[PDB]
């Protein structure tokens, strides 16, 4: 009941609360929209109906109510179910997974999704959002991205992220989903097909771009700029793609491997040259902000006063039921 | 006969006297409650009907009239009725049970339902109340809070604890009352499930912090607190979950390895952000001055001028019956 | 004496009270039916003659009179003469056994029956009433489900069930008899072979489907719909078989790894297309219900007050005949 | 000269006037009725034959007059006479056995009874009536009571009994066996075999009921209801059978062990459902009557004055013949 030329897969509560704002494009055909999530909890008002809303079912076949941040509790049954989901609801030509790295459910069904997409030669850009509240949490985000990193290596595809800091610069969760939409609605028009010079074909290596390029395949970071003043940052990426509006003047001083040009049509909203840069040079320093983070809750961890514990032979005797000792 | 998302176990004299001010709440159907007791000397009056309500029997299967402050006297009966007061009330998806260390029924009832819930795979928080009054209600209040200690171990499941004192400050029974009732209006809010981004897996790991943390399993300590002023004083938590109100400020500065948010509906009286804080590191404090007046009781005791005793002759003399000397 | 295209086993008493409807199809040559069970209470006033009843015997060759729910009571007698039972009524071509989880006779039976027709290469279809009335018939129906499940996993060779419930939608016991009564009455029809497109090959592959969907063998699922309104939900079955009328469209939108059509002749009962489809994606949801069951009862079980018991003392004092102390 | 479906065993002075009522129905043939008593003071008027009737008899094989309340005192004799009572009148395959526990005949032929027929095998159910007008009655009756639990410990076979009380509510003695004579009436309409959906393997394994639940042999009390209010209280027995009218609707509410169902014919007098309904939590509190009145009697004993006793040397004067003093 949508088009299915660009397919949002919101995953997990984080997901789902950023792609709520996308909810009216499927009722205008701009993409079609689909929720993946171990809770209905989050989406208790959304306009779409539940054909577009899929949730984790355990073995009796009733679906689960959340994750509560343990990855490891429900991975075997999401993993299981990815197949499923993928059936039910196709995948669309080119597809953006939204998830968020510290949750227990987003950052199980994310990659999940990204693997089998992936694997089944789908086009797919991750959208991602990491917090470092909890030690949980923090820990959640270094596993999820070593595991990303190595579906990078383990499927030789690129792994495209578009990653997002939920304590960057004082940002709050209101902020980082302004940000988060406005990649997906960029994206949206990129991948929307109605670019005048910009073909599948091209997109396709855009995407996949070890095929063009020849570099080794590795999570690949995404960076969306306005204008033409990002040039003087970032003259050296792997590979960018960049939306012209009506006369409008190209990029230059950017030295990439690999290059695209389309042309807006006028009726879309877009005023300015859009450049969709990947990069992997800002890899090591998310990775080591990542750790920096880890190495703070362990030391923190460290520092805990140990619980006072009752006598051995007093647990031994407590045998009684009620455990009461008298 | 009641909505039985928030169970509230009303359990002793104390427990029924604290409880007694949620059974409007209950013809509202904001949560079910079940007082459980020995004697029927509080319960004259109160609005609930008798099936609400169980008194423990004895073996002629006639009810008790309380324990007198003897933990000793019915353990075996109160522990042998348990499971059958599980049965014909059916525990609700969060407990309650509210009770006193001190007296002989509560004391005993209470540990006796935390651990069948516990051993049930039910999730419980007691609200705990300490009196000193008397050596017997010191040494059973020490009894008490070891058992509680022993059931947390020997489950390898944690004891949520409200701690609460009857001398605290100078606080009357009814100051304590209400501290206690502000408790469990709270936990009945954050159990309510009515809570926007919180989910019901969120809660279970909550509770049950080792599954999450991988802290060892043993009594841990609940905080309540309004306002944000608190993350000065309790910055280094085990967990912690928050419910904000409507576009409400995050907590920030609270290092805790697990925590939780959610959102209050407009409707609900919650007006700021409530934190419901998990620590252990106040433990170590309170078995300090349980262990205080125990001692300082013992010595007290010690003290006793010895009975003066009628001479072993004498009582040989008086074999008599009626013990007649003539 | 009638006709052997399709055999009707009635096992047990609630076999035999849901078969009592289909005494006048014997009569017409619709089909041939055999009573099966361990009394003969209920079948004193059957149409049908002695030599279409079988009544299982003790090894002193006199019938016995029931189980009374106890199927551990009677199981070496019953499975010493099945055997004997099949060759005194020859199986049809396609079998029907209609028997209860819950009894001591029709679960002992029922399973027998169906672990030698399969064992015999025969064709059979069991059509399965379960009840959780008290707690030895929810281990009955337990142990009978597993013994079942286990007898399609050792014969390699698939179980098909038609299962229903006692305390479904709070039917009726009369309600559940004309529900299974619909299911044989359409299975009746189907296993005819006066089907224009269907040969007894295709129905072969039907029944034992892992011959051609390659699945593992195990416990499956029939289901049987009207029209064609019930695609929408069970659009992806293992296998499914369709009974079409005069000038019937098809069925569009499932996707089974095996299916076949037939075309029912115009002077036969069916009006509207009948479709027989084979799932296993509700086997875990009937499994947990069972387990649900016995595990109430359990918890139920362990609520009951221990017996008063008298002294041993008094017992070794009682050792005179009858019982007597003075 | 008479059905053997099923027998009464009037027992005792109390079991022969409350069974006299049923003489009627042998000479209909609803069943065999057998008077066993150690006197024939209260069957002077019987309209059975003397074939029916067995008066045990002493060494000289002249027949007794009455124990006069004194168990003891032919215990030997009746304990021996016990199997020809049997031999010369068959058990029936249901036997209802109805005696006093206070009076010295009934009361030591009674449970002899019941052990013999429980060692042989046969389904015997009592019917018990208890008084406590005299401290030898009440003696009596507990030590009836205690030898009946250390039968039904000792055999390991549950010993079930309709208990009754001569003083309870005030009743008169004639309220209490027109209440037994309604309980034996229930029974005999559920042991005569003719209920359509009611076997004897289904009565074997309710009567014996450790045989289907498992549960430790020990008395058991039965309790017999009308229409379906009885659920409320009685929601937990260890079994009960129910014997339902022609279209009327189950019984719901009650989780037994072990459960039966019977449809009585439209000629017999059942015109409403009745239960029969066996547990054990109510035995605690007919032992504490028992023992309550027990204490009751010793007490009063212990206050009756010494009897003025001549002296001793009166008694050595006293020697000549006829304890003449002059
Ligand atoms: N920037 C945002 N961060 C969010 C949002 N929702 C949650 N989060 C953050 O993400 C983290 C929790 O991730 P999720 O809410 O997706 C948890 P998940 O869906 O995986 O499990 P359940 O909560 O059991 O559904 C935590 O740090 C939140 O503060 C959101 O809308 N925006
Ligand atoms: N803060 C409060 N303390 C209470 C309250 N009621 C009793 N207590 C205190 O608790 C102690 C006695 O405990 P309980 O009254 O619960 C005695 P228990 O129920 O175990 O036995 P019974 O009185 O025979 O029912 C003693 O120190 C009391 O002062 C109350 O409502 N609030
Ligand atoms: N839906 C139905 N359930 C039935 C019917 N008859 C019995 N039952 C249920 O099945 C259970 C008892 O099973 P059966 O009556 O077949 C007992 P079985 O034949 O195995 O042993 P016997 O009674 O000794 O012959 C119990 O829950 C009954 O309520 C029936 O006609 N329909
Ligand atoms: N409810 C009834 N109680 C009875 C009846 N007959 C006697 N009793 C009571 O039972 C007690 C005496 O028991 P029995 O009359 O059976 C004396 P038993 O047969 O053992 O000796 P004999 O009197 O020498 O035959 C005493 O309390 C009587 O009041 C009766 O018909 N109904």
């Amino acid at each position: 009941a949508q088009e299915n030329q660009v397919h949002i897969w919101a995953v997990g509560g984080c997901g789902g609360e950023i792609g709520s704002a996308f909810e009216g494009e499927v009722a205008k055909g701009l993409h079609s929209m689909t929720y993946v999530d171990t809770s209905r909890a989050n989406l208790r008002d959304s306009t779409l109906g539940d054909d577009h809303i899929y949730i984790f079912k355990d073995a009796a076949g009733r679906e689960l109510d959340g994750s509560g941040k343990k990855r490891d509790e429900n991975a075997e049954l999401i993993c299981s179910q990815i197949p499923g989901i993928l059936n039910k609801h196709t995948p669309g030509k080119f597809n953006i997974v939204v998830f968020s790295l510290s949750g227990g459910s987003g950052s199980v069904a994310g990659p999940a999704l990204v693997a089998n997409l992936l694997e089944r030669g789908e086009r797919v850009v991750c959208c991602i959002v990491a917090s470092f509240d909890d030690e949980r949490q923090t820990i959640n985000a270094d596993r999820t991205f070593k595991g990303l990193m190595a579906a990078a290596e383990g499927l030789k595809r690129p792994v495209i992220v578009s990653y997002h800091m939920n304590g960057e610069n004082g940002k709050s969760e209101q902020d980082v989903n302004l940000d988060v939409q406005v990649v997906i609605s960029q994206l949206c028009v990129l991948f929307s097909g109605e670019n005048r010079r910009l073909d599948s074909a091209d997109l396709e290596n855009f995407l996949n771009h070890p095929r063009v390029t020849g570099l080794e395949p590795t999570i690949t970071e995404l960076n969306t700029f306005m204008g033409y003043e990002w040039t003087k940052e970032n003259d050296s990426p792997i590979a960018f793609c960049t939306l012209y509006p009506k006369d409008a003047t190209k990029v230059m001083g950017v030295s990439a491997i690999y290059s695209c040009d389309g042309f807006v049509p006028e009726s879309s909203p877009i005023r300015e040259a859009t450049s969709f840069v990947l990069s992997t040079d800002r890899l090591g320093g998310i990775i080591k902000q990542i750790a920096d983070e880890a190495k703070r809750y362990i030391e923190h961890r460290n520092a805990r006063q140990q619980a006072p514990k009752v006598g051995d032979e007093t647990v031994a005797e407590a045998k009684n039921s009620g455990f009461l000792l008298f």
